[PDB]
């Protein structure tokens, strides 16, 4: 039996080959933040900031108070699966005399025809992902990281999200999103032969060894439109059942794990999984092997004057190279996906997330020490 | 040993003498929403709305889907302690020909000198409180309630909140707030002799029988100033220790439940619990018996362009009469409370929350039938 107390007592590793928050299980609470370096902050100031942040992250992920006078907001709680993950934006390198170390992988994402990006709420020099299963643990961490930045960097944008909690279901199962879909069934996962090739920069720029590239997209769901559709219409947009996430090509004994049949046709000769269904056209085998790990949070930030919900998905994906992951898939989806009609990409960021800190190190040390 | 599945499996009762969400334990996720009646919505349209809303609440609190057009967002989750609670504002009665039934208890709150209220995110004809320990369960309920409003009402304002998750601590403990304080120790509970008298209208206008009056305050915490204080300074603002919630008058053996000594002085003759300490001056015995149940959520909605967090407490208190609860205590706190310097009241609502629905009834039926 899994005890209730495991929610708090579960602890993620800070030190490791890879940073936490990539293969870590889904967390109930998320805070994404971007910071811009202050005028006059260069390499040396940036290195000091990453040391402060890494010292803080190490402490908080072990359920210990912050290095400087802790607020007590997380006191009483266990680590609650807190993770803190750090990335660097294209713009960071030009602020710190590190242009020669800027990866080609940080070249700007395309201007997709369906983009509706608030550029002020996009991009940024530095990115931090905080997640935990307790909201006080998570907020405490956000606040400590943000306070560590002080005058050295300002908050450029900051978004809040959530997911299903541990124990909400009778047994662990794939999460849902605010469209009601089963979301998370098909991802690359650790132990697959090609997982590292797909997701992480290998050990043989050198500072990104064992790192990954994240693309963040704030995707509003057009729930007012979506929720007027029939079930058949909604399932045809994805190619999978809302009940259990099974492919539409499955019968009654099909489950979430049943393999999709992309050739199956009904009695009229029409494909059972539609030609433009999201879960057809996003597959690696439909994109020359293009692949990513998806690890999102859902969001809801209110209603506008007409009752339209500011709700959707904080889409967060991980890949060794955006040109073999997010970019080619999104080029296809832009106009090609049945889902595009029902969503709006409203903010974006692409960040280089290095390998995990070893004992005594700070995240990004190889970059900033050189 | 309490299993993790209890987070999802626990179920609150909808039907009863009192509405749920008053004495119910704290929940990890909250949504507060106010609605204004649309043009063309009078008594009969409001009665139909409360019928819809009550049926939605009944189903969803039992872990069932909505009666029709369910979105599947909560599917597979247990009830996760979902509660839905309904109230009526002062403005409701003049929109529905029900002025004769408007309780005196809904008379407008004082304009306190410390108020900085957003009129547009304050008050409203109707209020709904949604809470649960799973965020998908909670969102699904918010969306269902909001979609039941249809042509009858528009969202006036809506706020998100959070608290500690079940299982975050190694055993059940009093909550904390974003100032890092123990918060909730001296909350009145069923089983204390004056509880029913303090909190519920007795078996006012008859339609309010077994109801309670809620005052909602969106109180921003001035965390930038608060977190520059010493521990000693912070503990003097409240009169209780941050570590364990004990009164400052207590010894090293004292805990949160240790009775406060209001006369105790130090070696220089100065009061150990300061004269203007929040946890001194808010006591019923310092306010001629004025008392309330407090059952809040914390909030954080991001950062403004200047780096200031929009974070604080959704203060939600319950009393049989605001003039014997919130009102006289807040008159005293307004300028008198050491805490006032570090908080800002930025929205407010006062709602009449009637008794619970009996089997075969809807909430507010004694008011609205006709
Ligand atoms: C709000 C926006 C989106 C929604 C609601 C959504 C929903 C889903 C759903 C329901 C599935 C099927 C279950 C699963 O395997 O996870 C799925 C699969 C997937 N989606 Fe999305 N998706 C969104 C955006 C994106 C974007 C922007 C990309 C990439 C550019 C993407 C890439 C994928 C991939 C790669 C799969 C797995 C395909 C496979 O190998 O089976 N999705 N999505
Ligand atoms: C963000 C704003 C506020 C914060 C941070 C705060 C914090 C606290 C803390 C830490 C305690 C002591 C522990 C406890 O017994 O719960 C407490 C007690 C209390 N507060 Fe507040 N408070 C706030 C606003 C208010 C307001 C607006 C009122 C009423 C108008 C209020 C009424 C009370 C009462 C009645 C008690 C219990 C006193 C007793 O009988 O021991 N508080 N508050």
């Amino acid at each position: 039996a899994t005890p209730l107390t495991s929610l708090g007592s579960e602890q993620a590793m800070f030190h490791g080959k890879h940073q936490p928050g990539i293969t870590t299980p889904m967390q109930a609470r998320g805070h994404l933040v971007a910071f811009d370096l202050a005028a006059g902050a260069g390499r040396k100031e940036a290195a000091a900031l990453l040391r402060r942040w890494s010292d803080t992250a190490r402490r908080l992920m072990a359920g210990e108070p912050a290095g400087s006078r802790d607020t007590d907001v997380a006191r009483d709680a266990g680590p609650s699966s807190l993770t803190v993950t750090f990335g660097f934006g294209h713009s960071f390198f030009g602020r710190t005399g590190l242009e020669k170390q800027r990866p080609v992988a940080l070249d700007p994402l395309p201007d997709f025809s369906s983009d509706h990006l608030d550029k002020n709420r996009s991009n940024g020099d530095l990115w931090v992902q905080i997640g935990a299963d307790d909201a006080l643990v998570a907020f405490h961490a956000l606040r400590a990281i943000q306070r560590d930045a002080g005058a050295a960097a300002r908050v450029r944008w900051q978004m809040n999200g959530f997911n299903r909690s541990p124990g909400a279901t009778a047994h662990p199962m794939t999460a849902r999103n605010l469209m009601g879909q089963v979301d998370g069934t098909r991802n690359p996962k650790p132990g697959e032969a090609d997982f590292d090739r797909r997701i992480f920069v290998p050990e043989p720029p050198a500072w990104m060894a064992n790192g990954s590239y994240v693309v963040v997209r704030r995707i509003r769901m057009l729930l007012d439109d979506w929720e007027e559709l029939s079930l058949k219409a909604q399932e045809d947009v994805i190619g999978r059942r809302k009940s259990d996430g099974a492919p539409l090509s499955g019968g009654s004994g099909a489950t979430e794990s049943t393999e999709m049949d992309l050739e199956k046709t009904d009695g009229s000769g029409e494909l059972v999984v539609p030609i433009n269904a999201h879960a057809r056209i996003t597959r690696p085998d439909q994109n020359g092997g293009a692949a990513m790990v998806r690890r999102p949070f859902s969001y809801h930030d209110g209603f506008d004057a007409d009752g339209v919900p500011d709700a959707g998905l904080l889409f967060v994906c991980w890949q060794a190279d955006p040109l073999r992951g997010f970019v080619p898939v999104q080029r296809k989806l832009d106009r090609g996906d049945a889902l595009s009609q029902f969503i709006r990409h409203e903010a974006s960021g692409l960040f280089a997330v290095p390998g995990g800190a070893a004992e005594g190190e700070y995240v990004g040390q190889r970059l900033l020490e050189g």
